[PDB]
């Protein structure tokens, strides 16, 4: 229970002590590692230890641990739980909880930024229409005309769990997908289902390739409702290449704001089932994953053809060649249009710096190597050579299943 | 208990029951995953269970579980253990054991090949000179003039742990590394320490960028002895690029035969501390790791320079550009000289078909994702998208510390 991590490129060894404060289960056992499995109410009794654990860490953070003000809040929260079966966070607590859920997100390479997070408190929200208003304000604030700013917006916490707030979308901004008589897929094959659910709720799809999807918002356990985000709030980037004049003709674009909206924020045992958050893209996610995944826009073959490469044998590395050029183009387009983006070299470098800060100041940094190492050029980024320990700390973000599977109408 | 893995590209779901046969520990717990941590004598007492488990597996494999042959062999081994504290494997058991250790090796993408392995039984070897000869024969057989054949050579097992056979080299063929007084390195920085031991053991080093190291071989717990592999036996490939004609003048070459020599093979509780084995390269190992790791030959800068790439910002992806070209060159060069090599697209596709076949016939296939996914172009290979379960089956290969840290010098 005192663990070393070694970087094999630099020989730097760091000692992890933070893992001992870890609480939740990993999915791994002594006999089986589940490191690469993507997926490996609360009663009164369960809630007070959770609240106490959180308030202790909070009061510790502001150097008032064991102070009258610490004990008094523990007292206040205990009474409120006993009498109301739940409790409410102070603004200061909510801000701290959200920043720490990000600090603890072991799959997140950009956490050097964790303390610069603008938190929008949407706990007074009561309808879908209000949710939409909050989300547009989030979008406009975060986008900031291309100078992106990290933000989260936090809707009301769970109660009896039959009144959840949820954003049905997996991200605030994504593109539609429709399956055609042709048998192929137009637009984003990842969202075919969600797009069907939208149309059957009433969306009129402009039956195209890069149709920004409508929001489906569920306030207070109600049936969700549709809203189109103002087109003028969705900053999109046309994709061109600095050297390939034909590239623009693929007709590719992507949206500037990555904004995850399906997670559950847990703070001091309280559960925030709608907490859309956003930062800015690492270029590989668009160029490697969205564009080149087989099940996504799947554009390797068309780009390779346009480059006039040898597609007859895997060993000519035509896929690898086209992959790099696609990613040069994503970075180039975002940079030309002055929209914040980070390349994988720069993002992984800052993360190693972040890991070292966290090791000296905090005793560790939970990190999931399988997600942290970029989907291309892994071993030429410093994170490939860095041992990481993965463990679960709270406050946390947790993945929740798609609500259409669940919800009753 | 059943455990499922998903492929996120295909939605193919597989069910693992084989993990139930797993003995050793992973390093992970309910509270911590050590999946990216590189490193996470027996008594009679622990030995007969291990022997029994093994022979039961062997006898099942051949469809004679519970036969008189099976029961006779159990009795025979038990008696040998109580009487001598160890036991000897029959040839058939050794072969089966060394194949299964490969089969079980969760970090190996090449395992579709597992049933095709040449086993050289070197258990009669007694001296380092005898080890050299065995290793020469292995290299010649495996190389096969570029038509590479997988092989393993198995030296006598551990006895009291004071009489170990070991190959001090980490692979049979690697290049020397010389650390210069200015702090630069000539040749391979990975082999600096070992090169320095060779030299101290009396090696006359040529001091160039690609000097094949001498074998340093330890027999029967004795101090290791130096041998030069006959150069005519060391197949090498000069590295050139199909389109860039300046690439040859970087002066690069690599050896054709990757041959891991530092691992410990465990079969049925017995420990084979010298068991060099070899297959053939996947190109990325040379082109990504050996050439492009910063702590190795580190050629990215020189290549990208010659390619006239924009090097002022990482966002030009100049490193990634130079990386692909170097890997094209490695594959082209090997193919042009008719030396077996597999590209990472081909090897991963084959591995997925192997893993799937194993789930159907064996009830699973332990795989270490962190190692199986190639160190370039990860997500455009099918393995990236494949959930894997990592666990430890015997027979097995295990890492062992370098012997210069443990050896009792006899002088
Ligand atoms: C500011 C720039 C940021 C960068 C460059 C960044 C980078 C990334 C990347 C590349 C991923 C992988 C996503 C994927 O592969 O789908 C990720 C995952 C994640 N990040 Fe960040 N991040 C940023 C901001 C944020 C913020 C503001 C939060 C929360 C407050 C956050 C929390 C998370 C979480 C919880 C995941 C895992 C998502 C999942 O399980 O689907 N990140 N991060
Ligand atoms: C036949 C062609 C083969 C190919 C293409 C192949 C591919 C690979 C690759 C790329 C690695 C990772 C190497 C590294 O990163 O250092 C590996 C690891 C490994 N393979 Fe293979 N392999 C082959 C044959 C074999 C054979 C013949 C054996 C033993 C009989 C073997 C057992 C292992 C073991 C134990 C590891 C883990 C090595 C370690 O921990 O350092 N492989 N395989
Ligand atoms: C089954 C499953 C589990 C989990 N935990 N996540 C997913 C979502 C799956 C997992 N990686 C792909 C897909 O995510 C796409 C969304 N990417 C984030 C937008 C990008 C991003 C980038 C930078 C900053 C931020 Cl805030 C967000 C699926
Ligand atoms: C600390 C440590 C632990 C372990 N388990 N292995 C290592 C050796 C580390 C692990 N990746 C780098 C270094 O290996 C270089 C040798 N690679 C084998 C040549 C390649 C190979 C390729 C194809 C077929 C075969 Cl039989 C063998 C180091
Ligand atoms: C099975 C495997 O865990 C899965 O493909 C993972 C691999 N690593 C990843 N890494 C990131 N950042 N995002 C992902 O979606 C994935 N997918
Ligand atoms: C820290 C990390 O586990 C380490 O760098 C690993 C990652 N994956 C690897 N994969 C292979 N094939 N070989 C390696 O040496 C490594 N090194
Ligand atoms: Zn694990």
């Amino acid at each position: 229970r005192f663990l070393k991590v070694k970087n094999w490129e630099t020989d730097v060894v760091l000692t992890d002590t933070l893992h001992l404060k870890s609480t939740l289960e990993t999915g791994c056992t002594e006999h089986i590692c589940m490191g690469s499995i993507m997926l490996p109410v609360r009663t009164k009794d369960q809630l007070f230890p959770l609240a106490k654990e959180f308030l202790d860490q909070y009061y510790s953070s502001i150097k008032r641990f064991g102070s009258k003000a610490h004990m008094d809040r523990l007292e206040e929260v205990n009474k409120e739980i006993e009498s109301t079966s739940t409790y409410q966070l102070k603004d200061t607590e909510l801000i701290y909880g959200a920043k720490h859920a990000w600090r603890n997100a072991s799959r997140c390479v950009g956490r050097i930024q964790w303390s610069k997070l603008q938190v929008f408190d949407a706990r007074d929200c009561t309808t879908a229409h209000g949710m939409f208003n909050y989300i547009c304000n989030h979008v406009k604030y975060a986008t900031n005309k291309g100078n992106l700013r990290s933000a989260i917006t936090i809707f009301p916490q769970r109660t009896d769990g039959k009144h959840d707030f949820r954003v049905w979308n997996s991200q605030l901004i994504r593109y539609a997908g429709y399956k055609q008589p042709d048998g192929s897929t137009l637009g984003d094959p990842a969202n075919v289902q969600f797009t069907e659910i939208c149309i059957q709720q009433g969306w009129k799809a402009p039956r195209g390739r890069f149709d920004v999807l409508p929001l489906l918002l569920q306030a207070n356990g109600n049936d969700p409702e549709l809203f189109q985000i103002p087109p003028e709030l969705v900053l999109e980037v046309p994709i061109r290449h600095p050297k390939f004049d034909w590239f623009k003709d693929l007709g590719l674009k992507w949206y500037g704001l990555p904004a995850v909206s399906n997670m559950l924020l847990e703070i001091g045992g309280l559960e925030f089932s709608a907490c859309p958050f956003s930062g800015w893209y690492m270029g590989t996610e668009i160029g490697v994953r969205d564009y080149c995944d087989n099940s996504r826009y799947n554009i390797l073959e068309e780009v390779a053809k346009k480059m006039d490469l040898d597609m007859r044998k895997t060993s000519s590395l035509w896929k690898d060649q086209a992959l790099v050029e696609i990613n040069i183009a994503v970075l180039y387009s975002f940079q030309s249009d002055k929209v914040t983006i980070v390349d994988h070299h720069s993002a992984t470098e800052s993360f190693i710096k972040h890991m070292e800060n966290e090791y000296r100041c905090r005793g560790g940094c939970p990190a999931d190597w399988v997600w942290i190492v970029p989907p291309m050029s892994g071993s030429i980024t410093p994170v490939f050579h860095q041992e990481m320990l993965n463990y679960r700390l709270t406050p946390s973000f947790e993945y929740q299943p798609d609500p259409w599977n669940t919800h009753v109408w």
